[PDB]
């Protein structure tokens, strides 16, 4: 078999590639490029989606399944699988794109058809393709995020999908892949380890009691997908010992995601399904509030006493959460924490810089407030985790991350004894 890099190549964004085995065409996820590769979800896939066979979803998340209405949009008719939490979870990722999204390839019919042919395959059941066999195995890294184990032609390979941070409490740990003749895999996070979670809850509660007490606003720029209700999972439990004060998840779509949550228990960790068997939804802190419009979100930056908001645009230059930056932040008594690293190059980093002042909005605001920085909420394996799944791994091509990243993990890697490569678009690799 041979598989074909047509997405997360030297690069983060764009994850799709194809299975060429069987003799048949399988593609393994099928999502859109973000950012400054925007654009390039106007181009068109070095291959013809009309003469795919079957295309398998790992995880919800928009890159890895943000272009799927295009290859809709383009004939693609065949299934498209994925387990039920991702299908779920899906209609929420697409639909808002669709919206949210400007001069956008793909439209709202595109959606639908897209949406009409995705069928149900859950972890260990078996994709039969003629001679060919394929079977989700547990990923961790959002609920029902799996990795794709496919077998034929006397061969096994895994493209691992993103791995998730098996220290954090919520999804379950991600599980080893079998062992393969090849295996594709993620390197976001390929250079470094992540600080370990239960130091980094540890310190959450100590900033959250401190700014409460003092009657301060916690900011919290998060993700809508599985970040903000990791929050509110961690916000539930412990919420015992922190001081009474509301807690506004000012994203509505971070709102339908939870909401979606209890449909969705048995594909969270044993932990987290103990407490729904308990009848209680650990989702859903003392006092959330989840506000809907911009008439309340602004009301926000002018009411006082203690305050948590949890807002849109995890990594800054986005949505409501720059207006609460804006006024307040310009307040000592506050304090700004980040539950993902920021990139390099947008601000956050600019913020993490402690300039006397930053731009927001047109506005040169001066920066008071207390900034924290918490990598260790990450919903990615980092580089000691990737190394032990990879582990007794012959062959491997790093896809999914920066060059660098990708190229530290390689030489680790190689310096191990694995035969270690960095997928390049278009060039197929084999078995
Ligand atoms: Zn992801
Ligand atoms: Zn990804």
């Amino acid at each position: 078999m041979r598989i074909v890099p047509f997405g997360a190549a030297r690069e983060v964004t764009g994850s799709a590639h194809l299975l060429l085995a069987g003799g048949r065409r399988v593609l393994l996820d099928c999502g859109m490029f973000q950012g400054k590769e925007e654009a390039r979800n106007h181009a068109p896939f070095g291959f013809d989606p009309k003469e795919v066979d079957a295309v398998l979803l790992t995880h919800a998340h928009l890159d890895h399944v943000g272009r799927l209405p295009k290859l809709f949009r383009e004939g693609y008719r065949g299934p498209v699988y994925a387990t039920r939490a991702t299908v779920l979870l899906m209609e929420i990722v697409l639909e808002d794109a669709l919206k949210v999204m400007d001069e956008p390839f793909f439209g709202p019919e595109d959606v639908e058809e897209a949406l009409g042919h995705l069928r149900p395959l859950e972890y260990g059941e078996w994709l039969r393709l003629g001679a060919l066999s394929l079977a989700f195995g547990q990923a961790g890294h959002l609920p029902g995020s799996a990795f794709v184990v496919a077998q034929g032609e006397g061969r096994t390979l895994v493209y691992s999908g993103d791995l998730g941070n098996r220290e954090k409490d919520v999804l379950p740990d991600p599980s080893l892949p079998p062992l393969a003749d090849l295996v594709l895999a993620e390197g976001t996070y390929g250079d470094r380890p992540h600080r370990p979670y239960r130091e980094t809850v540890r310190e959450f509660l100590e900033i959250l009691e401190k700014t409460l007490s003092q009657g301060g606003k916690v900011l919290i720029p998060t993700f809508a997908v599985e970040r903000a209700q990791e929050i509110l999972y961690v916000l539930y439990t412990h919420g015992h010992r922190l001081p009474r004060a509301p807690i506004y998840l000012d994203s509505p779509m971070a709102g339908r995601v939870l909401s979606l949550y209890p449909r969705l228990v048995r594909y969270f960790s044993e932990e987290v399904q103990a407490h729904f068997l308990q009848g209680k939804n650990p989702f859903r802190p003392a006092g959330l509030e989840v506000v809907e419009h911009t008439e309340a979100s602004k009301a926000l930056n002018r009411a006082p006493g203690p305050m948590v908001v949890l807002a849109g645009s995890g990594m800054l230059a986005g949505g409501r959460i720059l207006h609460h930056l804006k006024h307040g932040l310009s307040d000592p008594r506050n304090a700004l924490v980040f539950v993902g690293y920021q990139p390099q190059g947008g601000l956050g980093a600019e913020i993490i810089a402690r300039p006397p002042a930053v731009r927001i909005l047109g506005e040169e605001v001066p920066l008071r407030a207390s900034v924290h920085t918490l990598g260790g909420f990450s919903g990615h394996a980092g580089q000691d985790e990737l190394l032990d799944w990879l582990q007794g791994e012959p062959r491997v091509v790093l896809v999914h991350g920066e060059e660098e990243k990708l190229l530290a993990l390689g030489k680790l890697l190689a310096l191990r004894g694995q035969e270690v490569s960095l997928a390049r678009f278009g060039e197929g690799v084999p078995v």
